[PDB]
């Protein structure tokens, strides 16, 4: 259903545009860990409230963002392999890593980016405890992403994140439903933001 | 045709969001007037290249942005009156002017704005000389707009502008066609940007 559908969401494209770093992303804060017990915070014991999406992750790879199927958001593709996260897909060998000391690997036409950009979509299915849904606000957190990603929850568009190094937080409280909730994430190797960092390291 | 259609374009809404001032808007520059002749620039004689969209303008008024018809972009509404531009619609008396010295007239919940915001849509039909289309780049310019507007050319979405006081330039070269071209502009009284200016003057 539009505008949740990929074609509407993809264009106008955000990543090509210099101006919008992210859409629907909560302001950055030092991590608190959200633990109700006073002792735990002083103790520093791992918080019950905090949850990890880390684990085996469904993965799909496409040459271009246009290429990836619209249908996927509703369901994970049958073909796609499961890849551990956090991971670098190039490390997996789906795409060869590219290293350049000074030059951006992509041709330099800011803010425009190469028409075909390797895109990997990660779909995660997890179950949220009933207690969480009833009260409070639940926000997904990504420690790092590159270059830029589009976030879909339960087949519904959630957010756009423009910076790989920084953590991005989106609120899933509306999206979440009792029982398992599918998570769909789309990552593009090359972003409008990509121009900002030309630092030389394996990319 | 999506995403040109109003429902897709309207949401996600830009005006509610603090972050995006504008979409597809050319960078501000001191006016040049674009005149080929050397003498004219020294002379300061009004430029042939410069064109004025000023004149009688078709006008439509709706209580909310959702309210305004999708169909209009393709064609001007039969009912709507013709109003001189530049003009303030409240001056026309469609909507009573609201004045507040300190308080924003709208309830203060940044960045969110009142669900019904008076919206006026201006449609202008003009003919572009054939010579213009063949070579060069043609960009529409607005000296001022308030609070924020969505720009459609030839039934096709062009740009979003977030600042009323500043001039906003959009490039119409792709959109323009030989013969008359319809112009559709949508203006909203209350914008996310509205919060930025609380200066006290008749609004
Ligand atoms: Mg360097
Ligand atoms: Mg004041």
């Amino acid at each position: 259903m539009i505008t949740d559908s990929l074609a509407v969401v993809l264009q106008r494209r955000d990543w090509e545009n210099p101006g919008v770093t992210q859409l629907n992303r909560l302001a950055a804060h030092p991590p608190f860990a959200s633990w109700r017990n006073s002792e735990e915070a002083r103790t520093d014991r791992p918080s019950q409230q905090l949850r990890s999406l880390n684990g085996e992750w469904r993965f799909a790879w496409f040459p271009a963002p246009e290429a990836v199927p619209e249908s996927w958001l509703e369901c994970d593709l049958p073909e796609a392999d499961t890849v551990v996260v956090p991971s670098n897909w190039q490390m997996h060998g789906y795409d060869a890593p590219i290293y350049t000391n000074v030059t951006y690997p992509i041709t330099v036409n800011p803010p425009f980016v190469p028409t075909e950009n390797p895109t990997g979509c990660y779909s995660l299915t997890f179950n949220v405890d009933e207690s969480w849904l009833q009260e409070g606000q639940t926000r997904i957190i990504f420690d790092g992403v590159n270059s830029a990603f589009h976030l879909w929850c339960n087949g519904r568009w959630v957010g756009y994140g423009q910076d790989s190094r920084l953590p991005s937080e989106f609120d899933l409280s509306a999206f979440l439903r009792a029982g398992e909730n599918r998570l769909a994430v789309m990552v593009l190797r090359w972003s409008d933001g990509s121009y900002l960092e030309d630092q030389d390291m394996w990319r």
